[PDB]
């Protein structure tokens, strides 16, 4: 509906932009010319739109890796790729800022903190991959891939979300990074 | 005086966060006035930055006492980055920066101000390395460089890891210790 993908690109933006806690579903439901009922219909309450966000900002990433890691050859590229890829995708990676004020808030309650750790084994998963497979075509040794993997995406994460900035100099960064990690695991 | 309303803040921030707290709670409860306030420290944003400079402060403190305990700069490296983990792990003020930051990291004066900040945090790094160079521990060339790498990285993974169990989070963050500076080599 030009009323439901409408007010989801408004809080895409907004949540980016400001976070969660200062994007109130009112001025979301103003600047998508929309009503209180509609965002109600369609997603319940203001948590469940963003779930719902995080659901098909995982998806997109998802399908972009799928398609992307096919030009790296050897996993060791694939880890370089992966990491430069992070830095210039606008999924996921862009939202992390609003997925951590999110998910500290609302990690109590189960309910959805379940929801996000599903996110969340996603978007580690591809480390584990690339380093299962690194693992089989010997170009290394991880005993705790699951660690590593975990290690590798957060330092990322961080690298991406910490690090406007002058995007070429960032990937010098993130390169360097990404050689430094893997000649630590030789 | 002013540090009446600093150390109220603080309390608020710390009990209801950054959002919740208003420039009115803080004024009440301070017997103070949003004028006084205003004139002191401009905005609230600008209370809050006042206040994690203060912290900031006690950090160096607390790095300068805990850190003469690690023989080589290899030894502060791993020290360092498991006194980041452990002490976020149960600061209060945490929560209400988590809100802070990723509200006002995208504002042309709180950001060169925010920046400035954690320049101060990613330095002790700068230390560390230059040390180590010296010390024949390790050569790096661009030290600047790696520094933001591994300040960067260290934080990724004290900010982002969702694993509960903090006997794991330490464990992880001895291992990225060990790869890092192992790379490094
Ligand atoms: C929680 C404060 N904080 C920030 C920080 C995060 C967000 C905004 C400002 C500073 C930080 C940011 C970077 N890049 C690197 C290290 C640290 C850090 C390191 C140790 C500590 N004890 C607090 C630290």
């Amino acid at each position: 509906m030009n009323l439901k993908d409408k007010i989801l690109g408004v809080a895409k933006e907004l949540f980016i932009k400001n976070g969660y806690n200062a994007t109130t579903t009112g001025e979301i439901v103003k600047l998508s010319e929309s009503s209180k009922g509609n965002l109600y219909y369609h997603f319940k309450t203001k948590e469940n739109l963003f779930l719902e966000i995080l659901n098909i900002e995982e998806s997109k990433w998802q399908e972009q890796w799928k398609s992307e890691q096919i030009k790296a050859k050897t996993n060791r590229e694939k880890f370089y790729l992966y990491n430069e890829l992070s830095l210039t995708t606008q999924y996921y990676y862009p939202l992390q800022n609003a997925i951590i004020e999110f998910y500290t808030e609302y990690y109590k309650t189960n309910s959805i903190n379940e929801k996000m750790n599903k996110l969340e084994n996603k978007y580690i998963d591809a480390y584990h991959v690339i380093f299962k497979e690194g693992n089989l075509n010997g170009e290394w040794s991880i005993n705790d891939v699951n660690a590593v993997s975990k290690i590798a995406a957060n330092a990322v994460n961080g690298i991406v979300t910490f690090t406007e900035q002058n995007i070429n100099e960032r990937i010098k960064l993130m390169n360097k990074f990404s050689q430094i990690f893997l000649n630590g695991l030789s």
